[PDB]
């Protein structure tokens, strides 16, 4: 018992030595007499020293404290606590006014002084509002924009004419507008509106987490397009006339760069923007202290110089949003605020890094002006430098896919005047067919939270460009059609690895599938509500039948691929149907061995792909995806060689040659007709080596991630705490419910798809022979490719004929 | 062009009327003359009105503002900004001193006055520390505990003897100790230490999100156990002697209730705690304003009354933690702080809701005192009210599982003196074998973040009780063994649904599997480091061989179950091996039909289970899990009936009857030997109907979730913003890396397990017959069950013999 007593004695000796430890008993109900308390308070003199120290310390303010007080004032005004907001605003204004004297930098001194004066005036206005002498709804500090000289200006530059105010001053203003519809009601204006200019074309360049090189290339290409438009010959049949003429075209084009979040912008991108006079950190930090702005917009008529050539000036508005949001939110801000204020004629949308050729804008504007029935158009999407880096299989496969998709599908859809725009493409509309209901349908997701809509609507709007296209075509009391321009070439930079391709295709496939389902369900609105010609309605009905058949065939693609490969190759080897060899006798331990190996490999690969895709992100699993892709590619190459041998050994019956043409040679026929044939010759092998990887891997990973979507008393204090707890718990419960619904939806869809494919494959393998199934598949494929070839030929005839027959 | 001009004119007319909109140009480099600025400032008189309004408003302080200022002061002191902390503390102290006068409630007035005086004294001490007259390391406000009378006290109560201070006053103190090891260094003490009492037994009741009923039942059962210990007859061979005698036992027991988070405690639980005098919201809110405490502890010697019986007083310490953490954190606080201070002899751990019988503590203490080689013990775990609600299959299955596991496995492991404790059980240790290294191994997860350790260590410590048990057994330079007490019955409340059972078993299975792997790898430490008897080392080696074989068999359990069912039932039906019927001829379209149906159903069920488990949480998917479980249960019941028919039709050879006994009848033999036989008769059918559901569903869901684990200038402001951005980005990157590693680990483990099972099943089906595989399985199962039966019989002999042979 010695150690216990020793440790207790040690604790007791450590007890001695607001001291370290005080034990007190508070008696309730006595409430104390107000005689000893006063003397006890007056009996302590260290309070005088503490007060002296605090008073001495609090004499000199600082910039950081002033900014923090202004931030707290902004929060308090957001919570509608006007007394505290007024007090904190007064404190911050006085602090900044005092601080501005000490700063050595003249720019900082001027900015601080101006901000202090603005804050004091706002305090006066808020005091007047509190008094009730001035009555207003939801007061806010007055809008104030600051123009400052650009830090770096090029002495040697050539231009048509530039006022010094426009040339050297960059303007800035932070905005609070929570609903971008009310942008022009709150008093915000742009430099173009102030100066009297009325641009007719607007371009939006969405940006998020990008290097300087992509933005620089995009701006250089846009400047080249403007230069080409300027040098357009006058008084010519092909030339454009009107606002887009020469020597004044640069005044009719405005470029909006809408960043997605100040916390995610690449620092080098910010440095490059500051170089061209479109960003300044000190101005943003000082002038946005008290406003609590949603986004800050800079304005400048930038001049760019490349080597010895001076590009034309570009009117640019850079809107940087404080918090991260979706790209649809950037389009919300752009469309609503800037289109409603400026009221343009055409509205073009592109991403960052899209490098246009010198004639893209000319062709788009020419189509829009000549046709006058076009409510929307989309240009051709291409891969930058396809011939270079030809050793990479992914790049060549993507190049072949882009070319074939553009030619066949875009031409066929554009013949009927209804286009499903590829995501990431460079598109354009006119701000007369998207004025009302189409934009409401576009932004319904932002207007209403996902909980009310559900998972189907969120997945549908994951790619909402097709929604806008359909709303344009099927608009009530209007007949707007779409068009595809072959000469508006825009070159992007596709991913060089399988994993980035997997993620990109995941987003693409989810959006496309659910947009297609929405279009199929709502196709009736074209007849019920729109007012087209009868011929147009009949053509739409024909295209609807074709669309139904094509989608139904596409849904059962993995099963058909497996059945075709299995039947042809492996039951030609096992049952001696390969025409260039006789496998009749053999060991008989090899005839079944090939089929067993093929079935086991296919099933194990599919199981592994499903397990990986439903689980970990496709970034750690690079090796496994590469291995599965390599196995499938080798299998497909072997199948292609065997099929070629079988075809060449056949005596080439008329039916065989006709089916071969209408099945495979449609690609080469269309490519030769449109003149883009060498790309097909170069990339056909690379695409063939990746067909099964495309189908299986991309569809499985896309379907496995359908849920991935974006002066009170004490009792007053107690009630406030309880209310906060209740709100927190209800918010957590709502989030859990949303997650539950999305997960259930994605699981149901994946199970339906996978089990439908498995049941189809089993019931065809067990109950059907190769002689009773392959002719049906050949007929189906030949029909689809014949329709696509007819559409492509029709588009070529239209593009080479309508110019002559424009009179009729 | 009329609408455009009209809208521009509308905007211009809306322009007119800190006003609504001001456009200014700030010239940089001028810096202004200090002549006009002073006159301009003095030219505005509304500032006088604003100052008067602010001065008038700021006269009267409030409770909420004082508490907010104290919170800000606590944050500033946490950031080591002593000037601002001192200023805010002074402001809060003065505000509370002024506020205390106005309050009508005497208790609130007294608490506010005392807190204000304490805050002022702390301000004086901090000012002295800033001056440097007093030099100290990391200053903090002095520890101050408040004792207040209990709101509700029972006038009619019977007890041995209670001082009025102990009977009527409840004590409270908030603690700041960040590392619980330094609890006694900072000056914190408990009431037992102050009063001079030295308890010898401590009990910890971990609580999180529980209703009042469970806590009330646990406290009533503990009081009953204390009453039984008190009434123990003196001067008897069986009776305990020493500190645990009668009439003073209640002074030697302390109960620690460690809540997990103030934001998650059920409000009714807080109300019940306040009823028995263990919680008060006003005291917590007032006295914890400035300290910024990590957890707040209340102390009381509670008296409980049930109906007409008055239970014995219980010394209770309720420690409520501010933020949520793991249960291991609660054990960290309990063990380190309270054990290191009190220095007890025994330390018992239980959950909340565990209802003990009247003799559990007596049996545990008797074993600990008599054996003296026991470093740890665990009691029997049972299901409350098993016979009632017998219609529910899940409850009966769990009852059978608990009984069989306890008897067979616990007896076999306890014979060798090494036990793997069931999670959630009621266990005990002595605070002499866990003093040093075992607790360090226990808390290594809390000491080091998971990023350094990895996923294996986190999954291992998900159930870290087995780690503590192994460290106790294999402690260096000591020979501590464990023991299992059959008579320490603790009854829990098992879940009534399949989904809660699924989640609970997920946690159990992950912890058990990885703890078993750790034990297998580190078994060598018993021979290399520990100092046991040679006989003990040989017994440990034998048990190690048995453990290896048992774990290896358990890993391949689903494949063996599938093979046994398929072979016996379905290749007895197809190949005419069912002895009670002749299926030789038949349609021949049915002989293969049964096998095809069985294979397809099994494969589809497994695929659906994997897809669901890897995806959505098992709460929305109740119907699918129920359907799969029902299908598997019907299949298992049919297989059981067919097997019984086959066995009874056989002429009962000697080998057959011996294998049948040593395979199945071991359960009934052991149950009859230990006297718990009727439960087996009642629940055998219910457990048989859920064997396959257990195996497949629980193992798959457990393996699919291995990743689920818990005065500067402007340039100074710019640098601070940049530093904050860098820290935020690095934190996000680190979190992403951790998620990547955990997901990769879980995917690799799941793939290994599933593919090993599939390959084993395929290579046994294709290359082995029923006559060359079933005898091996029978031999393996018979060997395992024979070893388990021998262990159970040995434990029974020891428990009924060692009492006589205690002399030798
Ligand atoms: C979905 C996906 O994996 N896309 C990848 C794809 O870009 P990918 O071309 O597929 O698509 P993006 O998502 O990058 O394009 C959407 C457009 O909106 C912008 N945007 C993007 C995200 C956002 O939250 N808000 C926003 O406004 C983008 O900058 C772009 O202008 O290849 C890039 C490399 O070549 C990768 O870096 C991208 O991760
Ligand atoms: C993991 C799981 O799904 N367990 C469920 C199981 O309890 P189950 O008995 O399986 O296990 P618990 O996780 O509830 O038990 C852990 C012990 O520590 C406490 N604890 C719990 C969580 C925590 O974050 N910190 C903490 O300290 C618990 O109160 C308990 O005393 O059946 C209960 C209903 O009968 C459910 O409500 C639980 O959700
Ligand atoms: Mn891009
Ligand atoms: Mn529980």
């Amino acid at each position: 018992h010695a150690p216990r007593s020793s440790m207790m004695s040690v604790e007791y000796d450590g007890i001695p030595l607001s001291q370290q430890y005080v034990t007190s008993y508070i008696p309730t109900g006595a409430a104390f007499p107000p005689s000893s308390v006063q003397d006890m308070i007056s009996s302590m003199k260290s309070y005088a020293s503490a007060t002296d120290l605090v008073r001495t310390y609090s004499e000199i303010p600082s910039v950081e404290e002033a900014l923090s007080t202004l931030d707290r004032a902004a929060a308090a005004l957001n919570a509608r606590r006007y007394r505290d907001a007024l007090k904190l605003y007064l404190e911050g204004g006085y602090a900044m006014a005092n601080v501005a004297e000490r700063q050595a930098n003249p720019k900082i001194c001027n900015l601080l002084t101006s901000k202090g004066f603005e804050t004091l005036n706002w305090c006066a206005r808020l005091c007047d509002w509190i008094e009730g002498r001035i009555k207003e709804k939801h007061p806010r500090p007055g809008v104030h924009k600051v123009g400052i000289p650009v830090s770096n200006w090029d002495e040697d530059w050539v231009g048509p004419f530039m006022d010094e105010e426009e040339a050297r001053r960059m303007w800035y203003t932070p905005v609070y507008c929570p609903h971008p519809i009310d942008f022009s009601n709150l008093g915000y204006r742009l430099r173009c509106v102030e100066t009297g200019r009325r641009p007719r074309l607007m371009i939006c360049i969405t940006m998020y987490n990008e290097g300087p090189q992509q933005l620089k290339a995009t701006l250089k290409k846009l400047a080249n397009n403007l230069a080409y438009l300027k040098e357009q010959m006058p008084g010519d049949e092909k030339s454009l006339t009107g606002a887009f003429a020469g020597d004044d075209v640069w005044q009719n084009v405005l470029v909006c760069i809408v960043a997605d979040g100040r916390e995610q912008v690449h620092p080098k991108t910010l440095d490059y923007l500051e170089a061209i006079g479109l960003y300044d950190e000190d101005l943003l930090t000082i002038n946005s202290a008290g406003i609590g702005a949603q986004c800050h917009l800079f304005e400048h008529t930038l001049q760019l110089s490349v080597n010895g050539k001076c590009l034309l000036p570009i009117q640019t508005v850079f809107a940087l949003k404080e918090n991260k949001a979706s790209k649809l939110d950037s389009h919300h801000w752009y469309f609503n605020a800037f289109a409603e204020q400026i009221q343009p004629e055409y509205t073009a949308v592109m991403d960052v890094g899209t490098m246009l050729t010198k004639s893209a804008l000319y062709h788009l504007l020419f189509a829009f002006e000549r046709n006058h029935q076009i409510g929307g158009a989309c240009g051709q999407l291409t891969v930058d430098n396809p011939f270079e880096n030809l050793s990479n299989w992914v790049i060549s496969a993507q190049h072949f896919e882009y070319k074939i998709s553009n030619i066949l599908d875009k031409s066929l859809e554009s013949c009927f005047g209804f286009i499903s725009v590829l995501p990431g493409a460079f598109s354009a509309y006119r701000y007369e067919a998207i004025r009302g209901a189409p934009l409401d349908a576009y932004f319904q997701t932002l207007n209403i939270e996902l909980d009310v809509l559900g998972p189907f609507i969120g997945n549908m709007y994951l790619a909402a460009d097709r929604i806008l296209s359909f709303e344009v075509v099927a608009r009530k009391n209007c007949n707007w059609t779409m068009h595809y321009v072959k000469d508006a070439v825009a070159r992007t930079d596709v991913p060089h690895d399988l994993v980035g391709l997997i993620s990109q295709r995941k987003r693409w496939l989810n959006g496309a599938f659910f947009a297609t389902l929405f279009s199929i369900w709502n196709w009736g609105r074209i007849y019920s509500e729109s007012k087209h010609t009868f011929v147009r309605k009949m053509a739409f009905l024909v295209f609807y039948v074709y669309h139904l058949l094509y989608t139904a065939f596409g849904f059962f693609l993995p099963a058909n691929l497996y059945l075709a490969l299995f039947f042809i190759v492996f039951q030609g080897f096992q049952q001696n149907r390969l025409e260039f060899i006789d496998t009749s006798e053999y060991s008989q331990t090899v005839l079944d061995c090939a089929v067993y190996i093929y079935n086991f490999s296919y099933l194990f690969g599919l199981l592994m792909l499903i397990i990986i895709g439903l689980g970990n992100n496709p970034k750690h699993m690079k090796l496994t995806y590469y291995f599965v892709g390599a196995v499938f590619g080798l299998m497909m190459m072997l199948s292609s060689l065997v099929g070629a041998g079988i075809f060449f050994s056949t005596p080439a019956t008329v039916h065989s040659i006709v089916v071969s043409i209408l099945t495979v040679g449609v690609y080469f026929i269309a490519s030769a007709l449109h003149g883009e044939v060498h790309h097909i010759f170069m990339t056909f092998t690379h695409y063939t080596a990746l067909i099964p990887s495309f189908v299986n891997i991309f569809t499985i990973y896309s379907f496995c991630n359908l849920q991935d979507l974006s002066k009170g008393d004490f009792k007053d204090v107690i009630a406030k705490r309880r209310a906060l707890e209740e709100l927190r718990r209800e918010e957590k419960e709502r989030v859990e419910n949303r997650k539950k619904n999305f997960e259930a939806f994605r699981t149901n869809v994946l199970l339906t798809w996978a089990f439908s494919n498995l049941i189809f494959a089993l019931f065809v393998v067990y109950f059907a022979s190769s002689s009773t199934y392959m002719p049906v598949l050949y007929i189906f494929v030949a029909s689809l490719n014949t329709c696509r070839l007819l559409g492509s030929i029709g588009h070529w005839v239209y593009i080479h004929t309508e110019g002559l027959r424009g009179r009729v």
